[PDB]
């Protein structure tokens, strides 16, 4: 009839439902698994559902593909929830946002992205939220220093990439960086991507256990902020007061 675009959203409510939309890479034959779970405590039990990291010390990949959109003379927004329940040593909790003509049973390590976002931990000298454009061949790393969550709890992890060039990143719903794509990267069309089709998780963990959930990418900036809201913001006090009673015990 005569909004939002929303060009992927993922929550795991229908079950093992999840299985028919995303897929395992097949490029090597020792990839982790993910599996669903709303871990040891949680906000709601079923809300609260996403995909775990099962195993530790292997790379994980595994992608969801969507009808095929171009941002071009649009806002992106990416967001997603990260729990590291097991209080992470050592992995990736970021997404990469890849072309339609990604072969998702042989997405790996070195498969083609437009962007890569979200946290890295790896040990204390690593704890940063990645923010990378792909561009002329390149992968263009972001040049300020953005600080991740590294406790036990839910954290939404949001990219905003705007048509004049402008970013923001967002953590729990509060901006903590932004600026302008010329300044923070060393690279007007530099925003613009012809063809955005799947998202993937392609990452390492040593201690495994993390829990990703939540995942929207649209073209709205106002209604991710909701489905933040909708989402980690229904998780955080529960999920709190439930571990405050799991420690005391
Ligand atoms: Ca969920």
């Amino acid at each position: 009839g005569s909004e939002p675009a929303v060009y992927f959203k993922e929550q795991f409510l229908d079950g093992d439902g999840w299985t028919s939309r995303w897929i395992e890479s097949k490029h090597k034959s020792d990839f982790g698994k993910f599996v669903l779970s709303s871990g040891k405590f949680y906000g709601d039990e079923e809300k609260d559902k996403g995909l775990q990291t099962s195993q530790d010390a292997r790379f994980y990949a595994l992608s969801a593909s969507f009808e095929p959109f171009s941002n071009k003379g649009q806002t992106l927004v990416v967001q997603f929830t990260v729990k590291h329940e097991q209080n992470i040593d050592c992995g990736g909790g970021y997404v990469k946002l890849f072309p339609n003509s990604l072969d998702q049973t042989d997405m790996h390590g070195d498969s083609e992205y437009n962007i890569m976002f979200g946290p890295d931990i790896c040990g204390p000298g690593t704890k940063k939220v990645h923010v990378i454009f792909n561009y002329k061949g390149k992968n263009v790393l972001i040049n300020k220093d953005i600080r991740c969550k590294d406790d036990e709890f839910t954290h939404l992890y949001t990219l905003i990439v705007r048509p004049d060039n402008t970013y923001e990143v967002k953590i729990d719903n509060s901006q903590v960086e932004s600026g302008s794509l010329e300044d923070d990267w060393d690279f007007p069309s530099i925003y613009a991507y012809d063809n955005f089709g799947v998202l993937g998780l392609d990452l390492w963990q040593v201690k495994s256990g993390t829990i990703f959930d939540n995942f929207l990418i649209t073209n709205d900036e106002a209604y991710a902020e909701e489905f933040g809201n909708e989402t980690w913001g229904v998780t955080k006090a529960a999920e709190k007061q439930m571990k405050d009673k799991q420690d005391e015990e």
